[PDB]
């Protein structure tokens, strides 16, 4: 059994949109947009309504590009993580509560201050090449194990 969450990535052709986490689980981390999807609400209903809540942005269309699980040592629910990207956004990302947005060049991806399964898939969205990953955390820090692949259907 998994829990869905969403996390949406603003990739355009010379730069990325990330938050720093000010609150919350993963506060100090850059990432993109998400969080747990609602009883209610569609996954991509769900990435939509947490882009807009941490960046006051709108988009036209998101993509799936990329599914990930995540499971944590001791935790008997795994996190099930569906990410989508999008290159055209409506607005000015502004700061929120829970995040505060930066773009960054894509040769200056804060990798050591992101989630650490982000250095392993990154490659992968930046190749606009659709995967689906798995990683086993120890905690918030330690990746004990994973596996990454190329999909035609995320
Ligand atoms: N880039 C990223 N890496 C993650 N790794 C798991 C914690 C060890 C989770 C995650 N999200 C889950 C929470 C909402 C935002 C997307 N996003």
């Amino acid at each position: 059994a998994s829990r869905l969450y969403t996390l949406v990535l603003v990739l355009q052709p010379q730069r990325v949109l990330l938050g720093m986490k000010k609150r919350g689980f993963g506060a100090g981390r850059w990432n993109g947009f998400g969080g747990k999807v609602q009883e209610g609400e569609t996954i991509e209903d769900g990435a939509r309504r947490e882009l807009q809540e941490e960046s006051g942005l709108t988009v036209d269309a998101l993509h799936k590009v990329g599914q990930i699980v995540f499971e944590f040592v001791g935790e008997p629910e795994l996190m099930d993580v569906h990410v989508f990207c999008t290159d055209s956004i409506q607005g000015t990302p502004v700061e929120s509560d829970e995040m505060r947005p930066c773009w960054f060049q894509l040769d200056q991806i804060p990798f050591k201050d992101m989630w650490p399964d982000d250095s392993y898939w990154f490659p992968l969205l930046l190749q606009k090449k659709k995967f689906h990953g798995y990683f086993k955390f120890q905690g918030q820090d330690t990746i004990l194990d994973y596996t990454l692949r190329e999909v035609d259907t995320v």
